[PDB]
């Protein structure tokens, strides 16, 4: 059991919004230096793919070299019902296991997104905690970020989607920003990716929701 | 190789108070059935002790034995922050493969309960979602649940302890609750058990006029 | 000369929070002064313990002595309702006498806690007062303590119990605070520590915006 070879999903922003390439990475951890011939095979819907970026073998903290096989995705072909396996060929591997991974879920579900602004309690503290709360969406695919003036806060931190009695998802997001932000009558946007939404995108603003 | 050992801390919930009984999990289930004699010595916290609850061997259908040996745990012991290591062995297993939990971990910080009332969106659905942010602590042990009226409120989920960027955890308790039920005058508690609070339980009232 | 067995019951918030849990004492009064030997056995429902401590017999002034006896016991035991008899024999009282506590039989009813903010004839004074109404509960067992920004209060007292009309028992919690403090917009809760509580706990806060 030298070779484990562990496949990654792509990034969730990357697989439907387009400012990075998203990628299915397939990456053996663990090998052994011994047997440095690895072959890497990915063979989606049948069809051999050939135009995929190595990586090459990277030393790590032990006697591993770190070889990395990266395979650039269209977000069109991720998005709809397309599976992906990951073939590696090792000589003190036994037999090659394609790793089946896909987005091929169930029904996809469009998230209600709610921007909850601070307790009163929290307006004490320095720091105000900016709430959006994202629900509803079934595949757990999904990117929350946030925004003010256009420009992206990157001062938040979302919980990773978990699955309620509905059989949906949902996540929140908190945004940790200065009271004086808050109280100088700022906006902040709460920006949702998912795949289900129009557009793959949603945006709900927070500044004063009082009533 | 051959016998493995899964250990399983104790729920928050059963650790932090009265109304379950910390019971921790040192199975030491799936031992190889080729050697029906196992090493045992209770050495909690380096120590042995004369406490050893030991379930009789039971074999399953996979050919390996399964042994449920767990025990019970003192309030202070784990407040102690004590290891609770069982240095179970076997013929086939002569290295203890005991991966001892300890809750000693950092510097305990209190949690910063905050109650969020609902957006003005959720108000058309009949499925109204309360909100209750819990951040600031460090260990992730912590029991979050809602309550209505001095009863109980289970149509709830919690998100994972989620790594803040100051070193601490925060996490959200979404309780989804009737619309007409939300706009009476029907009040609503999310408590949270820690072992950073005073008497290590907190609590906030979310009503229909706190926003 | 006659020891007659003043039996303490645990503290009411050790009987359900998990802070000095196990604390049960059986002190004994008006002990003999000629009689060097204390014979202690506690009877958890008859079963004989095996982890007792019993303190070495102390001096009293008043022609007796004082012996202290701790056992450590089981929270959910208590809660639900055993009975422990630690028995104690002498040679002046020749038959041993077998007396019990427990926590008392009935229906639990679950506590109505309610905040009171202080009086305008008090808004005068210097130093207000913060009453905690703990009204509705059957067992007398209750424990109620007053907290501020989730830091505990140490300025407060606590009437005993008073039974009620209905035969439930009810009482309040008066915290003294500072004016300052008060109308600074500082939150105060009592935290109320009963059997029929669920989770055994309840908070009720008190602020200054508490009115209309």
């Amino acid at each position: 059991g030298g070779p484990s070879v562990f496949l990654f999903p792509p990034k969730p922003k990357d697989t439907l919004m387009i400012s990075r390439t998203p990628e299915v990475t397939c990456v053996v951890v663990d090998v052994s230096h011994e047997d440095p011939e690895v072959k890497f095979n990915w063979y989606v819907d049948g069809v051999e793919v050939h135009n995929a970026k190595t990586k090459p073998r990277e030393e790590q903290y032990n006697s591993t070299y770190r070889v990395v096989s990266v395979l650039t995705v269209l977000h069109q072909d991720w998005l709809n019902g397309k599976e992906y396996k990951c073939k590696v060929s090792n000589k003190a591997l036994p037999a090659p296991i394609e790793k089946t991974i896909s987005k091929a879920k169930g029904q996809p579900r469009e998230p209600q997104v709610y921007t909850l602004p601070p307790s009163r309690d929290e307006l004490t503290k320095n720091q105000v905690s900016l709430t959006c709360l994202v629900k509803g969406f079934y595949p757990s695919d999904i990117a929350v970020e946030w925004e003010s003036n256009g420009q992206p806060e990157n001062n938040y931190k979302t919980t990773p989607p978990v699955l309620d009695s509905d059989g949906s998802f949902f996540l929140y997001s908190k945004l940790t920003v200065d009271k004086s932000r808050w109280q100088q009558g700022n906006v902040f946007s709460c920006s949702v990716m998912h795949e289900a939404l129009h557009n793959h995108y949603t945006q709900k603003s927070l500044d004063k929701s009082t009533g």
